[PDB]
């Protein structure tokens, strides 16, 4: 069951903004969220689409494990984190999309498709560039979405290998210390509108583990540091984390 509490969207208009976070208790098989028909709206995926894509790759002998050297093309971006040399355990704390554009395309149409309707994957829909479709393409995916599909991946539960499927957990690390730890995915869309982050992932605690899936308007880059800090403040105030 669920359970809508709107006195939480303080934590967005505070900041002048609006958004979706999603919690669910996975002890209790409830979840809480502040917005329940923003929940359920699709979105762009953005780079958390780079947890899929590196199950695929993974999965297809594409990468051949975390260890794998992913070569900087000597094409100067704008991010200066992405001109260098890369593994999947970097490519994704950077969101290096450029790795798995490359990616994308060894991997092709017809088995991304598949693959993604094997996860059950949002909309399951890949129209546009095989190497681009995440950003600009038609596939789309809800915050409940992702949390069902990150439950998943938690149990092993996907349809690839258990290699997999833990090479790409330890990968979405990204905090752990004496109380937690959260493994997650940022995401910023902004070839459509509207321009939204999203941060979605889960809290392992030492009993139980809490999923989150949460998406915020973002009409410019100042806000980036939002998604994971209103996050936290929800999960501290629900007492989930100190
Ligand atoms: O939070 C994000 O989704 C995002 C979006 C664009 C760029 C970067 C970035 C900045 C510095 C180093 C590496 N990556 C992160």
């Amino acid at each position: 069951e669920w359970q809508e509490n709107k006195s939480w969207n303080a934590h967005f208009t505070e900041h002048k903004s609006q958004g979706v976070v999603v919690l669910w208790n996975e002890n209790k098989q409830q979840g809480f969220t502040n917005n329940l028909k923003r929940a359920n709206q699709a979105f762009l995926p953005a780079s958390t689409f780079k947890i899929p894509n590196s199950l695929i790759a993974l999965d297809l002998g594409v990468v051949k494990d975390e260890h794998q050297v992913f070569k900087w093309d000597g094409q100067t971006r704008d991010i200066a984190t992405w001109n260098r040399d890369h593994n999947l355990i970097t490519a994704m704390k950077y969101s290096v999309v450029p790795v798995y554009q490359e990616f994308a395309r060894q991997i092709g149409e017809a088995r991304m498709s598949k693959m993604l309707h094997a996860f059950d994957y949002g909309n399951e829909d890949i129209s546009g560039n095989v190497d681009s479709f995440w950003l600009d393409g038609g596939i789309r995916i809800s915050a409940t979405e992702q949390i069902s599909f990150l439950r998943k991946l938690y149990h092993n539960k996907l349809h690839v290998s258990e290699r997999s499927q833990r090479i790409v957990k330890q990968a979405m690390l990204t905090e752990a210390n004496g109380d937690y730890i959260i493994r997650a995915k940022t995401g910023y869309s902004t070839r459509i509108e509207p321009k939204i982050g999203w941060w979605v992932g889960w809290v392992e605690l030492d009993d139980n583990v809490w999923f989150f899936a949460m998406n915020m308007d973002m009409p410019t880059s100042d806000g980036l540091g939002l998604r994971q800090a209103i996050t936290k403040e929800v999960l501290k105030q629900e007492k989930i984390i100190p």
